[PDB]
């Protein structure tokens, strides 16, 4: 039995006075009896003990409240749905996630076969929605939605996590497709040859991954007569095809971002706009919102010009061909291994252009990292799948080659220029991004860990952290894995970047983006994938005088920014769970996997390893080992584990190389790591 809520008047009086604290509660996934809310001042996170003192609040909900109890909930931000197995002791519903409680389902809603034949529905996934939670029941009451399929397959589990996080994957209604342009061979109206600059004769190319349906940007470089370069970044304008107030705009605001999975993509726009009308496919006249600079070979801006233009791309490179033409500076690459090119242009022009853009991008990278920019890069693996069955065949870690940096530098230049322009035009309504500095309290724990063990790292500033992480060790077989484990330890106290409106924050200290070490930043180069990009596009168009001033209030922009923030968070969590699902299926269908590992932590009966080939973090317990004995020691707050397997002995401490094997178990989506 819980305790009843407080009325609105008391909550308003308490909040205005300052006796009550609002926050977004975070629940530990591994232990569900404890919860945490952030302090307003910036002190240690306020602890919430018990399950009773959470008082029917779920993870992600914002509440109004040293150990404390939750007494009021303003906004319910959780989706209130879960994927679980159906059992008996009404009927009981058990979710896979342990933060959602256990749910009662009425026996009228259950299928007829289930009451007669319970066993045959013992490995089937069901989706249930919580509708009400009583004051006298420890279990919520729910409604059964549908039958997903067999547990452990690919499509039932994918649709289960998409519905559990709230991503709307349903098809577009016809009132959305009625706002699209009509006519199958759409062409540019002849009235746009006067409001736009004609760039159809220049050399324009795109560099995006080979498996990319939609293209958001194009690049160009032209050498001048005094040793300078004219460098242009051209973005497909989705604000021409998305009018304000139409049902297309309401749907695109409803889903802030598009979600990328292992096997498919859940889009933001209709497929016509995402693939044919707006994406910069080669050999077609397209409308773009370009930025054009004149740069020195050292990467210094001498001119800047914004404006609407018309382009015609000549080729579509990938991240694989671009490295070939970078790594062949003085040798003609044969045309057999190149994508098709428009007949007006030659492969020499494109080949020369990639070299010049790489030459500028190297010096821009060096100058940005002298200025203090920080880069914490973890491991991102990519799969190779079966075309017909749809099961994964094999994984390999993605490789961040030079061509992935050549594009990234120019996207940063375009974003910084657009941020300056739209902030200097409208100071009271502008959408910008911000990265706070990391929290000092839980940076201090990393300070006290790394001050020992003879490791000279410092967390005073971002540039200091980057130079410390790079100079101390490199170019050794153990040192690269050492770099990976230190990066994984360092990436934990960092905060997440936020969208915000410039008319509500008062002081100019908050605006600066910490990790890039710049005072102003925004998102302008990906309209098809995000909706904040479309808002920035409209604001920039209003600033240059192409249209009238936005008729949107500065508080509605804050509400829209909060919605885009929560949607981005849900998108990142969904991609993480999809990658984990496909890796578990690969381990089950490819036998035991052998690799090496480094110990990242030690405990009395367990220790954490990091598998070097795959980058996952499993846990290894001494109960599963075939050992005679084990002893735990600590000296100078340094853990040590001694294993007795005349038998031999092994000593394992932090940053020790072991050999591990991954083996699937009888459960559908589980595996285990065992020492070899």
């Amino acid at each position: 039995i819980f305790e009843t809520y407080m009325s609105k008047e008391d909550v308003s009086e308490g909040l205005k006075r300052g006796t009550l604290i609002q926050g977004v509660l975070r629940i530990n996934p591994k232990k569900f009896h404890e919860a945490f809310i952030p302090s307003p001042d910036g002190d240690r996170d306020i602890f919430i003990d018990g399950v009773v003192a959470r008082n029917r609040a779920l993870n992600g909900d914002l509440v109004v409240v040293r150990s404390a109890k939750v007494v009021y909930i303003l906004e319910k931000k959780h989706s209130r749905a879960a994927t679980g197995f159906l059992k008996l002791l009404y009927a009981l519903f058990s979710p896979s996630d342990h933060r959602v409680p256990r749910i009662y389902v009425p026996l009228k809603d259950c299928p007829q076969d289930f009451v007669a034949r319970p066993k045959d529905y013992a490995n089937t996934l069901f989706i249930c929605r919580i509708v009400d939670w009583k004051e006298d029941c420890n279990f919520a009451l729910g409604q059964l939605a549908k039958s997903l399929g067999q547990a452990g397959e690919i499509e039932p589990e994918t649709e289960g996590i998409l519905t559990e996080y709230g991503v709307d994957f349903s098809d577009f209604s016809s009132e959305v497709l009625e706002c699209l342009p009509q006519g199958l061979p759409w062409t540019i109206p002849p009235e746009e040859f006067s409001k736009r600059r004609d760039l159809r004769k220049d050399c324009i190319f795109t560099i995006d991954p080979s498996t990319a349906r939609d293209l958001n940007d194009a690049l160009s470089c032209k050498p001048l007569a005094d040793g300078n370069f004219k460098v242009g970044v051209h973005i497909a304008d989705v604000s021409y095809f998305v009018p304000e107030g139409s049902d297309l705009d309401k749907v695109a605001a409803e889903r802030a971002t598009s979600v990328y999975l292992v096997q498919k993509v859940v889009p933001m726009l209709p497929r016509l706009l995402c693939e044919e009308l707006c994406s910069l496919n080669p050999m077609s006249d397209k409308l773009t919102f370009s930025v054009i600079w004149t740069l020195t070979p050292e990467g210094k801006i001498l001119d800047e010009w914004f404006g609407r233009t018309i382009i015609r791309s000549c080729t579509k490179l990938s991240y694989e061909h671009a490295q070939s033409m970078i790594e062949s500076p003085t040798e003609k690459i044969p045309a057999k291994e190149l994508p098709p090119i428009s007949p007006e242009h030659s492969s020499e022009e494109v080949h020369q252009a990639v070299l010049n853009l790489h030459g500028i991008a190297k010096q821009l990278r060096q100058q940005r990292f002298v200025d203090g920019a920080l880069r914490l890069d973890q491991l991102k693996l990519a799969f190779t799948l079966d075309h017909e069955t749809g099961l994964p065949q094999g994984c390999h870690i993605y490789e961040y080659r030079e061509s992935n940096k050549l594009v990234e530098e120019f996207m940063l230049l375009a974003n910084m220029a657009v941020a300056h322009k739209i902030h200097r035009a409208f100071p009271e309504q502008a959408l910008l991004r911000r990265h706070p500095p990391p929290q000092t309290r839980m940076l201090s724990d990393l300070v006290e860990f790394c001050d020992q063990m003879g490791l000279p790292v410092d967390f005073s500033s971002a540039g200091a952290l980057n130079k410390s992480l790079t100079q101390t060790f490199g170019d050794d077989k153990y040192s690269l894995a050492r770099k990976e484990v230190l990066t994984n330890m360092c990436s934990r106290p960092m905060q997440m970047a936020l969208y915000f409106c410039s008319g509500l924050l008062q002081d100019p200290a908050q605006f600066r983006h910490y990790a890039l070490n710049v005072p102003l930043y925004t998102h302008f180069t990906s309209p098809i994938r995000r909706f904040a990009d479309v808002l920035v596009h409209r604001l920039l168009a209003a600033a240059l005088g192409y249209r009238e001033r936005l008729d949107m209030a500065p508080d509605t922009l804050q509400k829209q920014a909060d919605h885009c923030n929560d949607r981005r968070m849900a998108s990142k969590r969904v991609q993480e769970l999809s990658t984990s699902l496909f890796f578990a299926v690969l381990v089950k269908e490819s036998g035991p996997l052998e690799s090496e590992a480094m110990v990242m932590g030690i405990l009395k009966q367990a220790f954490d390893v990091l598998v070097l080939r795959y980058g996952v973090q499993k846990r290894i317990y001494c109960n599963a080992l075939a050992l005679r004995s084990h002893h735990f020691q600590k000296v100078g707050k340094k853990p040590e584990l001694t294993l007795v397997w005349e038998p031999a002995q092994q000593v394992i401490t932090i940053f020790s190389l072991v050999e591990v094997v991954l083996q699937a178990e009888s459960t559908a989506l589980k595996y285990s790591a065992i020492l070899k």
